[PDB]
């Protein structure tokens, strides 16, 4: 079983990450941002991966340093947690249709790190959460584990139906690229 | 070593603040608004200036008034402890990058006051704070202060990253500028 | 195990062909053309097939000639490898990532020759190749091998990066046509 | 003094790279690609760096592979020299005319890697390099170095005078945000 | 302390010219034009060189002659005072604001002339000074002086402020290249 | 008989040039650029000059360096043969017609540098010559010569055609400024 951990401590945020890419679908999620646990808790249930975040900062001031220091700490755990990476697909693609919504994400796992981000969401808000955090998300996950992502929409209305079609879509290719390849 | 200070007593707010220009970098800065508490301790740690400021007001209306005090006090503070600015630079430029984001900065301090404000923020909030605030600080800031100032956006789509990188921009511009020339 | 060789000579060409479609990724590639080479390894590593490749010809002139009889004898010797296609798949879908490049393969073994080429490649040559051949490589082998094939580029720049995003989608496309199917 | 060094071995390069930030000069550079040795030649000479790059590959495919790998190399061992990054100005800022040509840098060392790319290039080889390459070049440098990068150009019609005008001004950028600050 | 001195006789103008780039700001102007005089004190304040201009010419025709003239003079005097050039940094950027204008100046001293000029004046007339001559006076200077000069304007609407602004960032600017260079 | 001559070493570049304004069209030419021999040449048939160059230098790397200093040392030849120039023409015209191409050139010798190019070429080589550095030949010339020259294309379509009949044109009109005046 390959897992990963991770715990930063800096002036604004304190985090610990740990991920298990052969698990269950276990999820105990728990920062300041719950939109941003109920979007963490898919990640689980679709990718049969055990998740735990705990994360605790001042959310006073906003989200956006809270945010980010979450999605670097589960790229490094990520990145530990699948090692050499030999004997695995390391690709992975997957459309995921959600009511009116549809999503399509395409990765490779190859130590460069690149983000193709195309979505359209329309409103500002969708609770509390504020959705310019969503590229943020994606971009600083990219940076620390070395990975391709490319996402793109092809409809689309409503922003709570978008945004958790695209966390659907990235954990079953997320899922595809990590098993181990069968050869002949 | 230059040191300025401002108390005022109005209806709505209840403002103290101290500036020295030749400082080390410590931040104090407690106002009702938390996002411009951050944005103030920017200026304190990239310009090496000493900053304290206390204000309470009546936000349970709105951040304006509190704001605009701020700002007013602030610039006040800044002129006296200029004096007669002699031996000083009087300009200062600078080009502030923070991710995707790059905002340059050119003032000079002459006694005449005039603001170039080019921003383009894309939402209209941040956390709890109003975005329109920020065009609104940098001109009380200027009117009380007597400078010339011109900001300009060159890139960016974040609107947390576009305006704390305009602070970082202001801060070193302004320390530029205060600094002795050496002459031959 | 499933095998195709092909050989033929005009008065411009010497060409010598082995397919093995039951393979672990053998490559031996040499004509007279090193980026054709350096495509043709890609399509055995992320196809797992075994490919051997012998040519030489009147390079002196262009490489026209070399590309074109080399693409024949390819698509050849894959008909008589594939024999009566009894319990295969016959239908393969990929995407490919590769930096900022994307390109979608969709193919299906038929009989009914088809290309459709969709591709922007922004320069002339990439490095002494000439990327008008692409095209003439593709169409030549689907009028010998009887494959209806399906090519779109959805985003790139790079002329390196597109060609051989196009070969790994291509081969693992390939690869999952000729796949046994295991029925229910 | 810093000093920061670099070995890799690949099936398609071997790539050996020195670099001395407190240097006076010093330029011994010697790959398979001269246009690329006359560029890094510039970075000792107005940087004031000590630089030296052996690297052989198989330049016989394309420059690509190779103007690559030395780009991953130079910005690992420019990490490595850098350290902790304490009592360093972190920002370097220039814009460099060369006849018609003007070319604008900002940079700031982070750790978050991003690239700021605006170029014309008008020609698709200068000498027997390919244009391209220059965009893949300072994209795989900051990949490794973790550094936030923009170029811009205002001017500038000869493809020789726009290239070798950007790697001056990213020179004396670089030199501006490596020496360590005076504090007051 | 490096001096240079000029001297020409035509059938149209008389001129004697007087340089010192080692100065204190001492301006002894004395020509034909008082708007040209008021230019070239400024010149000494804020790039602290020794400027002594003494010129008589056919005024009751046009300023044209006597200000080409002096331009002539100004720049053969510099080229002398610059010698050999060793030591020095030779590049300056100066970004100038005076009140709603703005203009920034990048020059650098290479042996090559050249003149990049974009300034938009609205008027015809400042006082009897024809706005044309700002133009033909920075390039006559690197005609004979043998410098890179670029000239841009970002805002700005009053004749006086546009051109005197000019002047101030070309000070500066010059003052800069000037400077020896404290290597490590 | 008025003869110029000229010698410059630099670290890229070895350059001897000789020219003679009083010849009968001796062609002794020998650089490291064949298509800049063919074109020297035909400034010697058809503006009965003498020239003689001979060059080496680093042409592995491009042409541009080659080019550029070459264009330099004929400037300065000539401006030394030319001396006082009094008693000639110093204005010359001509068009010259070269199949479907037609080319104008105007020129004056007087002291003051400047270029007027217009032409369209429409190929990037014509042989391994960059078509580029058409314009950078001439704006060297003129730099150290001090000539007003302007070039101006009516038609054309051929690459070959278009440069070689500037060539012809500014032989002649070169030819024509350089005669003796014979007065009334
Ligand atoms: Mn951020
Ligand atoms: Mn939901
Ligand atoms: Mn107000
Ligand atoms: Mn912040
Ligand atoms: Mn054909
Ligand atoms: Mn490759
Ligand atoms: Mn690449
Ligand atoms: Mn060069
Ligand atoms: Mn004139
Ligand atoms: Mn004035
Ligand atoms: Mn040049
Ligand atoms: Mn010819």
């Amino acid at each position: 079983a390959r897992i990963g951990e991770m715990k930063r401590v800096t002036k604004e945020t304190n985090v610990s990450v740990k991920i298990n890419l052969d698990g269950t679908g276990v999820a105990d999620n728990s920062s300041g941002i719950p939109f941003l646990d109920h979007m963490l808790d898919q990640l689980a249930s679709h990718g049969l991966f055990d998740v735990h975040v705990k994360a605790t900062g001042d959310t006073h001031i906003d989200d956006h340093h809270t945010n980010e220091d979450v999605a670097l700490a589960i790229g490094t755990a990520l990145l530990q947690a699948l090692g050499d990476r030999k004997g695995i697909n390391r690709f992975g693609n997957f459309s995921a249709p959600l009511d009116e919504a549809l999503v399509h994400v395409s990765l490779d796992l190859s130590g460069r790190p690149h983000l193709g981000y195309d979505l359209n969401i329309p409103t500002q808000r969708v609770g509390k959460y504020d959705t310019q955090l969503v590229e943020h998300f994606f971009q600083s996950l990219v940076n620390t584990s070395g990975m391709t992502l490319h996402i793109r929409q092809f409809s689309g209305t409503n922003s709570h139906h978008i945004i958790e079609a695209t966390f659907k879509a990235f954990a079953r290719a997320l899922r595809q690229a990590t098993e181990y390849d069968t050869r002949r």
